[PDB]
């Protein structure tokens, strides 16, 4: 639905979050 | 160190990730 | 490549744990 | 309450599951 923004400290942590959102997106994706 | 923003998708799903980072955080402040 | 196992306490966070993990997999097969 | 366990594939991702689950665990002991 709406969406939030969130603050992370650290490019290796950022880039562990954005892989894990990326992948949720795309399985979410499978069904729409 | 630099910080960085992601943008999520869902109330449930912000909530998960931002319990994610805060329990980073709180295990990062366990040493400085 | 080699399998792991981690054990988690609780229903909610197995449950949160297996979604980002089987999530990762369906990423890692689309290239294979 | 009960434990489960959740199979991994790689070592990176073990890791990375592996720190969140401790991460978790360590913000659930400040409150008992």
């Amino acid at each position: 639905g709406e969406y939030f923004t969130l603050q992370i400290r650290g490019r290796e942590r950022f880039e562990m979050f954005r892989e894990l959102n990326e992948a949720l997106e795309l399985k979410d994706a499978q069904a729409g």
